[PDB]
């Protein structure tokens, strides 16, 4: 038999097929059965709170009407325009922020029958995901980003989802994240819906995101160590010199408040407390009491006598061995915590 | 006897198709009073809140509900039925718009995002995923202690209220999906509904609405902004405690502490829009400007009455300090007492 | 008579309607008669010179193929899907850098014939539009933004434009910008394009923008004003005190410079003076000044002797009273000319 | 002739004609004769090397199945829903970044057909256009940007495109652009390209955008002229005030190099020497080489013997009057160099 | 006479043809092989942050097409109008690693068919595609860059389509294109991606172009720079001991430019957690001026009493310093740059 004509037969005009009707339309629920193959992983933002994602969805599900018997061949390669020729299922990313179809240089679909009558259908996909974000313990943080696959119209008796069994979720070899560790382990789940429309079947996949430390050491915690390191010189400068040890204290707590201001400038503004504030407080402290230190020994030293010179004495002579002390059990105590 | 029941190509056929002589330019109860059209809204999502741009996202189930008596059907038992969306474009529907929505689309991955049900009587369920962004006006005024109320209006654009008429649901007309978060604000349970009917110069149009309440999350401005103000107007302080004849230390340190403060000021405005009108974090601003400037303008009263060494003036400026160290940390607790209190 | 019917004799099947044949064919031109309705109006960019507008374009014609006798009713509300089926004037904005319709959830979109065959079409966009700016007095400037409605393929011998007599651009209830005020006049006139393609029908409307001053004092003239009385703190310090007097005349200095630079930081590179480019300027003299001051008192001073310590004290008393006069005498001057 | 049925005969159903074969299909090349009317010129940037252009494409040809003889009309203005029934050349902008057409109110297109069969066909665009810029001599620059109108599948014996003699760009009246001057003068030439694919016509214009000299004054020459006096007033300043001189001159060096850096941030990374690098190059040196001047000073007086201070007294007499006339001649140099 | 244009056209693909696109060429037989090859006309927006690059190309297939096969015109070629690539069939041909791609619609689709006596289909099209091109930036700003580009089947196995490169000149680059922040590399290495996924083994295959990044911009903007932040720390050693205020204003003010100039020296990449080359510079460029100041904090600290043995000891730290560090850092930019020019 002629394509042309098996095609006519099985979906086209003397088929008397409609993709308005379900399979099994009468009796129970369409499984379909999902998998994703994710081409790339990326533009994962904090401030938006959501990540990009291009993928292959494939999709598989039993249609009776399109079985055959015309050909010895297990299963078909059909032209994806026959795909607008039958049923399928609705399946819609319900925390989708944006996504889009690809059609260079044609439209990214791949349609497969099989003699039983059971569909594969794999179609090329950019989704933007929401992902909420939990950034308490920023930057030693840790995210889970979902996705949920969902049907819009058909209600849990007429369709249902459901992940393969084997290997639902592949990942393209040698995808990296410059930011972030995709971890190996993806859990699969059930979301399923509930509104006043009724109950619609949703699936689920959840990545865990652990964010690499690297870069906030290089930009973030080094340069502030530097800081708090640069308060303490002023410990060794002769008490007289107030200007110079007064400058660099200045100097040392301005450039901790842009430091400290500088390291929520590409995140969300959220009303909480993330373990970068605390360093930059903690941080903070040590520089502005450094400055202290020397009001104090200043107004100590006020007379020029030799009892109150050396009293004046006495608290650098401290200082210099107790803030680098005091910071290193600060650092103990912090780093073990996260 | 029980034959077989219709099948559904043929019904719809029937019904809305070919040999139905179903209309869709025509409205329900077309010679007749308004179609009554009953809208409820699913909140999946919202966000992107811009003071900037003065808008705020949405994604939504949009449901319209009306009668069709052309839809009606007995061929089946079933109180309703579950039709393709395709054949939506078949029957006639309400034409909303949201009258203040900035952009707006639907979803079409991986197929038309759309439901359609018909029910015995010939109701129609009409559901369809959008999102939109809707313009916000905002009042700055208390900010970044306000509260705002974007708004949300469901209109008709070409049926005058004669021929068609919107309505909310009386149960549950705005759900909101469990665990929506909003990371600036606090999204209020209470939504006021209301309507908003048009009169334009080409008719009286229905028009509803509703209104959410946000209100900011204080936390994020006491870190970025009123925490670090506190501790330039605390390093202003400790001038008072420094050796008078120190006079480098004194003035660097009185000037630094004003610059800084310029500079705060100035980025507290940075993420807003250009209003032109004082704000609550102005107030603060300007007010750590002052406390933080006077105590560079004590320092200049210290270093001049001290003009000459003697011990009668050293003792004047001496003064000048000793009731500066309690007067400025007590007038400024007295400060944030009234502003506090006062928002 | 059944709408279906009276539809499809009107401008349908049996119609004999052809929408490529514009009314009155082959005599006088067509008359368009506009209004707008002004739904919103903002996004008024200084550095991309153009703003955004959404509208309700109303346009009025006859068409004697679509009077009507069938119906007592003066007027039929169509649906918007004749739109289609019949001629309507290709209107479009000269001045429009981008423009689009909605679609949700329907054709934003009103249709409306009269018995004598009178047509209404409504249709709402959304546009953005040039708008060249005179910056000279910024930013105590006025603004004139336009809108111009032209045909794009119709000769005036074809189609005219004609804006309505009453209410011709009404504009929202409570409609407010935050960066200007829109003032109630509205100019009306004619625009009307020649081409080498011939004599094409525009017609206009200048909105009038005076950009409101407030913020500008918050962030611009105050926090300038506050530099040029911290210099003058320097003249109630002591002479002695070098390093002071000079670190205060150097940071009042660099402040005032990246004022300046960041006062144009969101406008188009212009290249000519504002009126906060004077202002700035003005500034920086004053600000300048006082530093040269400590040089002439510093320089006048050199030897410790009795004549030269006053000859430089003598500068200080005057200038204490000099710079605050004169900077009062130059605002007297800039303000009451803007 | 009733329009309809004039339309159906001349390239409508009855009519024979096939718009997949062009004029004179056997015989020589088809002559287009193109103009543009520039209605809008801008967005040019630097960043991104290109700028964005709004225009009437104007396209002239011949095709001898559109003549006609049953009306006395020189022409006829059709409805350009019948532009879709006709043959029409495949011009592409060969340096188009984007490029999109106009569909507001309704498609901005212009059908206009002669009694011998030739074709006006007008169509509005907005393109956006790579223009590669050499950037040696930023900010006294001038810059030429193209265009290339060319033929996507026409080879060189079917296809031909020429611009018109009398007038082929036209500029719309009062059009400014505030960054640049458009010259007077474009360039027409010939861009024929040679592919694996064959040899296709191509012609081109070249516009000259002279860069507008005076932002830059305000915001980048002045205030460095400004920095390098500041560095000035060190030389009058007493010997003996060192944290004076020297934060004086340090502060007057970081000014420079933000300033400096600050000059290339609206420009993309070219790496090579502009003039504008040149000019706060020389400018870091005369700010740079005051500090070591008092590094000089500081270091000969050491000891407080009066031969010392008088020779160290000697260095700043002299420099007083040295920098400000080497910066003098630098500047003499400079501009009479570009 | 020689048949119309309009009735061969209907014969060989329209209407009386019989001609399927739903089927490929010899399909029942051995796999389609086209033969790709691409001109450049535009290469650009090279982005570390967003880690992709974008190109405009026309992208040139070549297959068989028993069925287009003609005889009724003497000609070699015939030079068809792009509508009627839609009525034949076309490799399914995408680009594995694009992120967004789009055909060119203006004037009119830049499309290009041209077939041959023996069935032979030549198909040009414009796109304009956005790359993904992973970086290593281990070696910036003298680091260079490897994108590649993959041209792959949708739909169809290795068993009914492959693809393959012309053999002369398969990527051909416009004349005179050139890259403000790289150089293009001459050499374009050609390779197969032959993909295996769980639908089973399709074709593919790959471009890889060089890029070898510009190092001028980066010694004015970042290296000499940062030199002259570094000779000015060592302006502390010519100024007097005594003069404290000046030696550490000096001391500090660079130090703290050179955090600012470190930070923003990364500000314009994607926030890798590895160290850079330009990191490394900064980071050294840190302690020469940070040590800079730690010499002074010794000078002045060994300095405390007025004695003349310590205030020689210090004195000779100074005259040590003043040879040792531009000595030293000479001794660290030999190393520095002849790992990053002889590696
Ligand atoms: C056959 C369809 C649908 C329909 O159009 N009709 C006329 C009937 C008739 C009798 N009983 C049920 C129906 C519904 C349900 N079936 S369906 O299960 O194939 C179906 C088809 C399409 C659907 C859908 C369900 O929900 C979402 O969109
Ligand atoms: C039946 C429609 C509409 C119409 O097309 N015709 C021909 C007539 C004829 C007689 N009387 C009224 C009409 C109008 C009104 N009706 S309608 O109520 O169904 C209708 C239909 C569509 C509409 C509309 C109103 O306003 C918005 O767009
Ligand atoms: C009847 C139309 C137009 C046309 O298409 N034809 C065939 C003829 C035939 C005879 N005489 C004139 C025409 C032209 C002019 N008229 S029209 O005035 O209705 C018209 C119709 C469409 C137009 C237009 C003018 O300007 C551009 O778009
Ligand atoms: C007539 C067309 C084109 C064609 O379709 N056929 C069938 C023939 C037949 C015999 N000889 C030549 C052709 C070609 C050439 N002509 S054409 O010159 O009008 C033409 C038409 C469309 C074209 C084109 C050339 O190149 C770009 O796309
Ligand atoms: C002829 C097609 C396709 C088809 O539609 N039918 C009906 C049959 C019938 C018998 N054997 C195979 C087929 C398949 C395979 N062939 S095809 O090689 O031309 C083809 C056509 C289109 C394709 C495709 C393969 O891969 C995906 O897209
Ligand atoms: C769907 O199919 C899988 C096997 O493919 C089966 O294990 C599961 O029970 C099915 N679910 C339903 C509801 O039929
Ligand atoms: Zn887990
Ligand atoms: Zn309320
Ligand atoms: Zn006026
Ligand atoms: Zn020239
Ligand atoms: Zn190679």
């Amino acid at each position: 038999m002629s394509p042309s004509d098996f095609l006519d037969k099985l979906m086209g005009r003397t088929s008397g097929y409609d993709a308005r009707i379900r399979p099994n339309f009468k009796g129970p629920p369409v499984n379909v059965t999902c998998n994703i193959f994710i081409n790339s992983f990326g533009s994962i933002a904090e401030t938006t709170m959501d990540y990009r994602v291009n993928i292959f969805l494939r999709q598989k599900w039993n249609d009776p009407r399109l079985a055959y018997s015309e050909y010895p061949d297990d299963s078909l390669d059909l032209d994806p325009s026959m795909l607008d020729s039958i049923w399928k299922p609705d399946l819609f990313f319900a925390n989708e922020k944006g996504a889009n179809f690809h059609e260079v240089t044609t439209d990214n679909k791949l349609l497969r029958i099989f003699k039983n009558g059971n569909v594969l259908y794999s179609i090329r996909l950019t989704l933007t995901l929401s992902c909420p974000m939990d950034l308490k313990n920023f930057p030693m943080d840790v995210q889970t980003c979902i996705m949920q696959l969902e049907s819009f119209g058909y209600t849990m008796n007429d369709l249902i989802f459901e992940w393969q069994d084997e290997a639902p979720v592949q990942v393209a070899e040698g995808l990296t994240l410059p930011q972030f560790l995709l971890k190996e382990e993806k859990d699969l789940r059930y979301c399923t819906k509930h509104y006043n429309t009724g109950k619609f079947t949703c699936i689920e996949v959840r990545f865990h995101l652990e964010r690499q430390m690297g870069y906030y050491l290089i930009q973030m915690y080094i340069p502030s160590l530097l800081i708090v390191i640069l308060s303490w010189v002023s410990f060794w400068i002769n008490m007289d010199a107030a200007p110079a040890r007064v400058a660099l204290g200045i100097t040392t707590v301005l450039t901790m408040t842009t430091q400290s201001s500088g390291s929520r400038a590409s995140l969300p503004k959220v009303s909480y407390v993330k373990a970068i504030d605390i360093w930059m407080a903690v941080c903070l402290l040590f520089v502005f009491s450094a400055l202290l230190e020397y009001a104090a020994v200043n107004f100590v030293s006020r007379a020029g006598t030799k009892v109150f010179i050396d009293r004046a004495k006495k608290i650098d002579t401290i200082s210099r061995a107790c803030f680098p002390l005091a910071f290193l059990i600060f650092n103990i105590f912090y780093w073990v915590i996260y």
